[PDB]
C-alpha cells in the first residue's frame, strides 16, 4: 500500500490519467433510472485512489483545463447566445436572483439554530453551493476582523476542512437531484425537452435536399445533340443549371455525341429532367466541378447573383438546397448588425471562381483548426479572469469561470461575424469540454481525498448533513417558486439553477446527455446565472463570516 | 518592464498562451525558401518573452503535452506501422547506427582540440543532439566519478549552461537543414516525395464510386409496373440490387404504380439501369434505407454473403464500391494475424440488420472519442517511461519519447484488429501532435531564456559555434554516405536521421509539411531510429563526461 503510494506520487501522470479512464467507465456503468455522469465517476475514482498517499494539486494543470472547458462552452454558444438572451433573459435572471436570495435565507435560518460557528459556517457555504474563491474571500475577512489571533488561525483551519467536507456533496447530490429527480419532477425527458425547446429556436435547421452536380453521358439519338449548352442551359426550368457540356462552361460549344453533360441542382429537379431527356447517367472522373461557399461583402449589386444561372453556376444556401431567385433580396445587409449571409456556387472552376470573386470571399472550412484563435482565447480568458475588485474590504474577482465563458462567447460571436478566418472544430470543442473539466475534478479529489474522510472523523456527521440540506434545499424552493407560479421553459430552470449554483459538473453532464442540438441554448441559459451566482456566492460567504461574529 | 514580468510570472497561462498564439503567427510567416515551422516561432517567441523575468517551468504540463504528442504520433503509424518497417527497417537502422557513430566519432574529434573539459562536453552534447537526459545521466556519473567537491560542482554548473546554450541551435539549425537544405540537396520536393512514396505502400487509397441508394418514382406507364420487386431484383444485374418498394423489403409485394423503388449500386450502373427503365428520380423522404459498416466474424459462413444481393442488401468494401461476388472468399480468414475484413451493407433496415446479425458486428464511428481509451493510453504511456535500467552505473529509462510512441503504436494496433471499440478521431491526434509539443518548447524556452543568453555572454561565442559543428556534421556526413552510396528513399533518410537525433521538432514538422497521407509512413520511419538514438545517446552523454577526466 506504501509502494503503491509511493509509485502513484511519483507517477502524477499516470495517477491523473488511470483517474480518468476509469472515471469514464463509472460514468459510462449504469442500472437504469440514468446512468452517471462521466463527471461523477472521476470524482468518485480520484477521491478513492486519493486515499492511498497524498497528492499535491497543480494549479497549472487543473487551471488551464477547466479554462478550456468553460472557453469551449462559450465558444460554442456565441451565435445562438443572443437569441437565447433575448428569449428567456428576464426570466433567467430572476430565477437566478430568486434562488440566491432563497440559498442566502436558507444558510442563514440554519446557522441560527445548530453549534455553528462562522468557519465552519463559511465553510458549508463554499462546499455545498461549489464555490472555490469563497475560501479565499470568507478567509481575507476574517483576517480583517478583529479577533484573537488564536481564533483567526482556527476559523482559518475549519473552512477549508468543512469545504472538502460538503464539497462530495455539493457535486454530486445535487448534480443528481437536477439532472435526474428534476426533470421527472416536471414530467419531461431531458434530451427530448431540450432538443424540442432548441428547435422552437433557429438553431436546428431541418435536413435540406443537397443541390449537387451530376454527369450524364451524351449517348447518340438524343435531343440535345447539335444543341448548343446555352439553349440547353436556357431549357432548363429553375434549380437546373447546365453546369457545361464535357469539362468546359462556354455556353456557345455545340453537344455533340460522345460528350458528358455536367449539370447542378437538386435531386427531385435533375430526375424530372433525366427522366424528361432520358439521360444517361456517369460517374463522371472529374474534380473541376467543385462548390464554393462565399461570404457576401456588402454592396455586391446581386446583377451577378442573377447571371448566376445564365453563366453556369448554381447558388445556393450554406446549408446546400438551391436558393430561390427572388431570395436574393435577402440578402440585402441594411441598418447595422451584420451577420453577412453565406451563399454557395456549385459549377465550372473558372465560372464558379468569377463569380465569387464578383460577390466576396471564400468561407474557412471548419475542419482547419485556428491554433493562435484558440491560443489568444485561452490567453484573455486568462488575462480576464485575472481582473477583479474589493467590495466593503470582500476581494471578488471573475476567475476562471465567467472570464472564460465571456471571453469565448466574444470570440465566437466575432468568428460568426467575419466568417473568412478559421474556428475551432466542434469536435475539439466537445472533447475540450469533456476533459477539461474532467481532469480538474480528478485534480481537486486527488487533493482532497484524505481531507475528505479526515472531515469525517472531526465534526463528520453533523456538517455533512447540513451541507446537504443548504445545497439542496435552495434548489426545491426556487424550483418550486419557478416551474409552479412562473411556469418558466423546464430545461431553461434547468440551465438557470445550473448557472445561479456554480455547478459546473452539471453544465457538462447535462450537455452530454442533451447532445449538440439544445447544448448552445443551454449553454446561454446558463452563463449569465454562472456569473451573477459567481458575484453574490463570492460576496455571500464572507458577509456570513462576518454576520457570525 | 518590471511590472510586465510581475503581470506575467503571476499568470503562467497568458504568459504561455500568448507564446503560442505569437508563435505559430511566426511559423505561418515567411518569405519565400519555405516557411518556418510553427515550433520554430514558438521556441523564438518563448525565448525572447523569457527575457523578461524568470519563468518556472511546470514538469507535470511539459511533460503531460509531449505525452499527448507522442502518443498521437504512435497511435496514428499504428496500422501502417508494421508494412513501413518490412519495407526499410533495415536500411533505417543502419542509418541510425551510421548517425551515431559519426555523431561520436565528429565528439570525439572535436573535443580532442579546443579548450575542452567534461561538463562541457556533455553540456553540448544534451544540446547539440537534443537529449535533456543526457544531462542527468552525465550529472550522476561525474557525481561518482572520484574527484574533488569543488570540480563535482564546478561540471554540474557547466553541463545545464551549455545545453541550454546549444539547445536552441539544436533545435532550429538541424531542423532548418533537414527540413529545407537537404530535400532540395537530394533534388525533389518533401511534401510530393513523401505522398508518393506513401501512395507507394497499401496506405492511400485511390478514390471510389460509392454505391448509395438512390429513390426512383414508379410514373405511370413503366414495364416494372405489375411486376414482382424480387423480378426485379432478378431482372437488376450485379452491382445492382432492388432495395425495395416503397420502404419495404419484401421480394413479393408488386410494383404498384405512383409507388418508389428504392435501388442500392454504383452510380455509372444506376444511371444505366435509368436509361434503360427510364425511371424518375426523387429525393426520398425515407431513413429506412441505412448503410452499416461491420466487420465480420471469423466462421461466417459466405453463404449469407453471397445471398445478400437476393435479401435486397447491398454488400460493399469499406471504402463504398461494390464488391465482386467472387471477392467474398478474400474474406477468407487463414492461418493467423487476424486483421478482421470489414464490410459495408446497404439497403432495408431489417434485411441489412439480420445479414449483419449473421456476419458480424457493427464497427464503431471514427467520430466517436474513447476517453477512457485515450487515458488509459496516456497512463501505460507515462508508467512504460518510467521504466529503466543501469549500464555501467549510467541511469537510462525509455523516457516519455520512447514509451509514448510504443504505447500508441500499440494501442493503436491492438483497435485496428478489435475494431468494435470506439477510437480517436484523426482531427484531435493532429491537434494534439501540433499543440503538446509546441507547449513543451514554449515551457523550456521560457525557462532557458535568461539563461541562454547568460550562457552566450559567458563561454558563448566559441561553444556555441562548437555546438552547431556538433550538431550540422553528424548530419551531413550521414547524408553523404547513405544518400549517396546506400541510396535509400529521400523520405526514409530524413525520418532516419529525425529518429536518430531525437529531433521531435523535426517530426512535427516534416509532418505538418507533408501531410496527413504519407506521414503515417514517416513516422514509422522515425520511432525505430528515435529509440535507438535515445538510448545511444543517454548513454553517449556520460562515456564522453568518463573519458575526459
Amino acid at each position: 500500500m506504501n509502494a503503491i503510494g509511493n509509485f502513484l506520487v511519483g507517477t502524477p501522470v499516470f495517477t491523473i490519467f488511470i483517474c480518468l479512464a476509469l472515471g469514464y467507465l463509472l460514468g459510462k456503468l449504469k442500472i437504469g433510472s440514468f446512468t452517471l455522469g462521466a463527471t461523477v465517476g472521476v470524482l468518485i475514482v480520484a477521491l478513492l485512489i486519493g486515499q492511498l498517499g497524498v497528492f499535491p494539486r497543480d494549479t497549472l494543470l487543473g487551471d488551464i483545463f477547466f479554462d478550456f472547458f468553460m472557453f469551449a462552452i462559450g465558444y460554442r454558444v456565441g451565435p445562438s447566445f443572443i437569441s437565447s438572451m433575448k428569449k428567456f433573459g428576464a426570466k433567467i435572471v430572476y430565477a437566478t436572483l430568486i434562488f440566491l436570495v432563497s440559498a442566502f435565507i436558507v444558510a442563514y435560518a440554519c446557522f441560527k439554530m445548530f453549534h455553528i460557528g462562522p468557519g465552519i459556517a463559511a465553510g458549508i457555504i463554499a462546499g455545498g453551493l461549489t464555490q472555490s474563491a469563497v475560501i479565499g474571500s470568507s478567509l481575507e475577512t476574517i483576517s480583517k476582523l478583529p479577533i484573537s489571533d488564536h481564533l483567526k488561525t482556527l476559523y482559518s483551519n475549519q473552512i477549508p476542512i468543512v469545504y472538502t467536507l460538503t464539497y462530495v456533496f455539493g457535486t454530486i447530490g445535487v448534480l443528481i437531484f437536477l439532472r435526474d429527480i428534476m426533470p421527472k419532477l416536471m414530467h419531461i425527458d431531458l434530451k427530448k425537452q431540450a432538443v424540442k425547446t432548441a428547435k422552437e429556436l433557429d438553431m436546428i435547421p431541418v435536413p435540406v435536399i443537397v443541390a449537387s452536380t451530376h454527369f450524364y453521358t451524351i449517348n447518340d439519338g438524343s435531343s440535345l445533340i447539335g444543341q448548343t449548352l446555352g439553349t440547353v442551359n436556357t431549357k432548363f426550368a429553375k434549380g437546373l443549371v447546365a453546369a457545361g457540356l464535357n469539362d468546359s462552361a462556354d455556353m456557345a460549344s455545340v453537344i455533340n455525341a460522345g460528350d458528358v453533360l455536367a449539370i447542378s441542382g437538386g435531386i427531385d429537379e435533375i430526375g424530372r429532367a433525366v427522366q424528361e431527356f432520358n439521360l444517361l447517367e456517369v460517374t463522371g472522373k472529374t474534380k473541376a466541378y467543385v462548390s464554393k461557399q462565399v461570404v457576401l461583402k456588402k454592396n455586391f449589386s446581386a446583377d451577378v447573383l442573377k447571371n448566376a444561372q445564365d453563366k453556369g453556376v448554381l447558388v445556393a444556401t450554406l446549408a446546400g438546397d438551391v436558393m430561390d431567385p427572388a431570395q436574393f433580396s435577402t440578402l440585402h445587409h441594411h441598418h447595422h448588425h451584420k451577420p453577412a449571409e453565406s451563399v454557395t456556387l456549385v459549377g465550372q472552376k473558372d465560372a464558379v471562381s468569377e463569380v465569387q470573386s464578383q460577390l466576396g470571399r471564400l468561407r474557412a472550412a471548419e475542419n482547419i483548426i485556428n491554433y493562435s484563435w484558440f491560443a489568444l482565447g485561452i490567453a484573455l480568458s486568462a488575462a480576464l479572469g485575472i481582473v477583479g475588485t474589493k467590495v466593503s474590504g470582500v476581494p471578488i474577482a471573475l476567475g476562471g469561470g465567467t472570464a472564460s465563458l465571456i471571453v469565448g462567447l466574444v470570440q465566437s460571436i466575432y468568428r460568426d461575424k467575419h466568417a473568412h478566418m478559421d474556428t475551432i472544430p466542434d469536435s475539439l470543442l466537445e472533447f475540450f469540454q469533456s476533459i477539461g473539466l474532467n481532469l480538474f475534478i480528478a485534480t481537486v479529489g486527488l487533493s482532497a481525498a484524505k481531507t475528505f474522510i479526515s472531515a469525517i472523523q472531526s465534526m463528520g456527521i453533523s456538517v455533512l448533513l447540513i451541507g446537504a440540506v443548504i445545497s439542496i434545499l435552495p434548489h426545491i424552493i426556487t424550483f418550486v417558486i419557478c416551474y409552479y407560479l412562473m411556469k418558466m421553459e423546464p430545461i431553461s430552470i434547468i440551465g438557470a439553477q445550473t448557472g445561479a449554483d456554480t455547478l459546473s459538473a452539471a453544465l457538462n453532464d447535462v450537455s452530454e446527455r442533451v447532445g449538440s442540438d439544445a447544448s448552445p441554448f443551454f449553454a446561454a441559459a446558463v452563463a449569465p446565472a454562472y456569473a451573477i451566482g459567481n458575484i453574490f456566492l463570492t460576496l455571500m460567504g464572507p458577509i456570513f463570516i462576518v454576520l457570525l461574529s
